[PDB]
């Protein structure tokens, strides 16, 4: 089977990896990468890589992205060996600081040059962190786009749209982690289960390779109108920079029980074509899971904007 690895780069990246291991997630290998040895010693990841020990002496990059870049380059062979064998690599990082901003594009490039399908999932900083953080982050975002196959960007300011005045900050951060966690889970399930209309990792590659911005979403629903509601959920995250409008390629999977109807499959497909507003390259699949009764799940991967 294809092997999927998730790499957290810098403090936010390593936080996401820890929170996803906590949630449980298997068939996925985790790798934590950082300059900061204090933070890295707390990582729950099976594979830990301290970069730039010489440059930083176990500290972080002190918000200098050039030091994160030089720290990754210096540790290229330890990064290659941790990646080796991966068919797909998800590189997650908070843009704007020193280590994620500088090192995450180098990790991505190493992954892509070793043959993995390479997906970045990165955050931009909150506005309240100031203009410079934001400018450094935008330079990181540009570097990541040049190095990955597909990029998903999560503006942290979007978390302010889904909290109330009391929502704990750690709960907000878990919501942003879901973008990555559901993407990865979605792909993992699409590879593992055999569908009636079967999708596989060759279809993932066709839709995601060398294709810029991406959306990855899962939607689940029941009852009346379940296929439309699940498909609208899959494509409508309030956390994303890139909405599905304009998508040129789509991978879409519908999973349901024995009651799944042809009519409802068509309805869900049309939701995604309409929101696309394009002459799309759609690869459609279907799985019948008899353990499902009233539930239907729609998975969507959209690219090509
Ligand atoms: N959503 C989220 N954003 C984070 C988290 N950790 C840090 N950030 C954000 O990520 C940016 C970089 O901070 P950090 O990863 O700690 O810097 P680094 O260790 O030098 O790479 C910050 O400016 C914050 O916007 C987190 O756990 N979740
Ligand atoms: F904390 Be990051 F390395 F600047
Ligand atoms: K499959
Ligand atoms: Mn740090």
């Amino acid at each position: 089977m294809a092997t999927l690895k998730v790499i957290g780069v810098g403090g936010g990246g390593n936080n996401a990896v820890n929170r996803m291991i906590d949630h449980g997630m298997n068939n996925v290998e985790f790798i934590a990468i950082n300059t900061d040895g204090q933070a890295l010693n707390l990582s729950k990841a099976e594979s830990k890589i301290q970069i730039g020990e010489k440059l930083t002496r176990g500290l972080g990059a002190g918000a200098n992205p050039e030091i994160g870049k030089k720290a990754a380059e210096e540790s290229r062979e330890q990064i290659e060996d941790a990646i080796q064998g991966a068919d797909m690599v998800f590189v997650t990082s908070g843009m704007g600081g020193g280590t994620g901003t500088g090192a995450a594009p180098v990790v991505a490039k190493i992954a892509k040059e070793m043959g993995a399908l390479t997906v970045g999932v990165v955050t931009r900083p909150f506005s309240f962190e100031g203009r410079k953080r934001q400018t450094q982050a935008a330079a990181g975002v540009e570097a990541m786009k040049a190095a990955v196959d597909t990029l998903i960007v999560i503006p942290n300011d979007r978390l302010l749209d889904i909290v109330d005045k009391s929502t704990p900050m750690m709960e907000a951060f878990k919501e942003a982690d879901n973008v990555l966690r559901q993407g990865v889970q979605g792909i993992s399930d699409l590879i593992a289960v055999s569908g009636e209309v079967n999708l596989d990792f060759a279809d993932v590659k066709t839709i995601m390779s060398n294709q810029g911005s991406a959306l990855m979403g899962i939607g689940v629903s029941s009852g009346e109108n379940r296929a439309v509601e699940a498909a609208k959920k899959a494509i409508s995250s309030p956390l994303l920079e890139t909405s599905i409008v304009g998508a040129q390629g789509v991978l879409m999977n519908i999973t349901g029980g024995e009651s799944l109807s042809l009519f409802e499959a068509q309805e869900a497909a049309d939701i995604v074509q309409d929101a696309a507003d394009e002459d799309v390259n759609m690869i459609f699949g279907t799985v019948i899971n008899p353990e499902l009764q009233d539930e239907i799940v729609v998975t969507v991967i959209a690219t090509g904007f």
